[PDB]
């Protein structure tokens, strides 16, 4: 038929996807700036679409339930044809390769630790043998799962731990990962991944670090509805892009140039 | 050969494919070890199927030549029929994208540099700021078409000096551009990816290094040709094996240090 405004799923995750200065007087598109912003373009430029960024409703990445089988988040919007395309920093993990197509990853992460500057923690096997510290992750999303499926002894034993922790261990955005290690004294440590975390490290006010090797290494991926159409030409969009440079360039653009911890 | 039996292509690089010690007595795939040739061993056991351990023919990674168009390598082999499978240190790229299939990442890399130790070259910005020593890559392979392609003004410098650099400065293999950096007194520097840098440089006799950051960002990917049936099978198996932190034991099996240079 005649093309059509192609839906992209995302959400509202800093640097990827943030609110313009201006967005209370702005519509559609402009409302947003970011990472994924700039690559969606990239991207419907090289595809030759028109698009529409819309961020996910329950602003979650994307869980299947245990009991009703039922996917959340941006994967749930593919999964149920409520979007097109999802355009986030979206892990590339198993079981939902199993329900969605995947681009080859245009950004490599790894999951990892960030404390309160002078928190006496060097590494995940540190948090693990103490008590004091508390530490989690966030919902619904591929650390969470990744933890829950370890059969590692020391990533086990911290999901044994997180999993019945009270009050709560676990947050349901990163922002309010975040706000909690800054507000609690060094009491409390978050588990995400090492581009977010390195994001914030360069965020006033600069009272945060990542510690530590990463847990895992991983890759996000451009997602689309399962033997969706437009998944050759993403694929090799995303290809070209890296190969030119300009998910370098991106990285570097909403990172470190404009960071806020000096040079 | 026989029926059902995977005939998987492959190439001798180390620690990916080695000869074993006393090969020359030993059959079919017991010939060889190393990480790929544990990957296969993994991949087949969790796709179900016999295969057949087969070193490409030419010893090349994979280039389509310009005027004849005709692939060779490990892709060639994939491309005209005589291979079902390649397991190998294949990097993932546009080019290769377009004509045979790609696994998501099993390994990442980058392209970088070694010296000799002592060698005054700090990063790839001094190689093209001067003369007196050399420096090339590898022939028929990702990283010379990474120069080629380059519109980066250090990397586009670099390719304009190698492409005309007379005696050649490209090598036929690996081991090759490693033996010229140890023979010429600091006047030669390869140009080569992470992975294999690492490597070489906790092997005895311990006088090369890596120096500065990577220049890009890539990932190797098991490869079939395009449509193949074994192609989401093989993708599941290396994403699940990913999640159980296999390939995380093999780069440490296989980059293990035995401490042959230092303590
Ligand atoms: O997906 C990746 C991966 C590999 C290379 C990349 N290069 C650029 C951007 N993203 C990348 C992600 N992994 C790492 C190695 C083990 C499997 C996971
Ligand atoms: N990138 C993750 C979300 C962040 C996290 O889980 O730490 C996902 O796709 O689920
Ligand atoms: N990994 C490369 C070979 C090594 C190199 O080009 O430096 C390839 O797949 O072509
Ligand atoms: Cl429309
Ligand atoms: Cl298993
Ligand atoms: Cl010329």
């Amino acid at each position: 038929g005649a093309n059509k405004t192609v839906v992209v799923t995302t959400i509202l995750e800093s640097p990827y996807v943030m609110m313009k200065k201006n967005h209370e007087m702005l519509e559609g598109n402009e409302r947003y700036e970011g990472y994924c912003v700039d690559l969606a373009a990239e991207i419907a430029k090289h595809c030759g679409f028109k698009y529409k960024l819309t961020i996910v409703g329950d602003g979650k990445y994307g869980a299947r339930d245990a009991d009703t089988k039922i996917w959340n988040g941006m994967v749930g919007e593919l999964v149920y044809g409520k979007a097109d395309i999802a355009i986030a920093p979206l892990t590339i993990t198993y079981v939902r390769e199993e329900v969605i197509d995947f681009s080859k990853p245009f950004m490599s992460l790894g999951i990892s630790i960030m404390i309160k500057k002078g928190t006496p923690i060097e590494s995940a096997e540190d948090l693990s043998k103490q008590t004091e510290i508390a530490y989690g992750t966030l919902d619904s999303g591929s650390t969470k799962e990744f933890f829950r499926r370890s059969k590692i002894a020391v990533f086990d034993k911290m999901w044994t731990y997180m999993r019945s922790a009270e009050p709560s261990v676990f947050v349901r955005t990163t922002a309010e990962g975040v706000a909690r290690v800054r507000k609690s004294k060094g009491k409390y440590a978050y588990l995400l991944e090492s581009t977010m975390n390195e994001y914030i490290e360069q965020r006033k006010p600069c009272d945060t670090m990542k510690v530590g090797g990463n847990l895992d290494s991983k890759g996000y991926g451009i997602a689309t509805p399962k033997g969706s159409s437009l998944g050759n030409a993403v694929n090799l969009a995303v290809l070209k892009l890296s190969e030119q440079g300009l998910l370098d360039k991106l990285k570097n653009k909403w990172w470190y140039d404009k960071g806020e911890c000096g040079s």
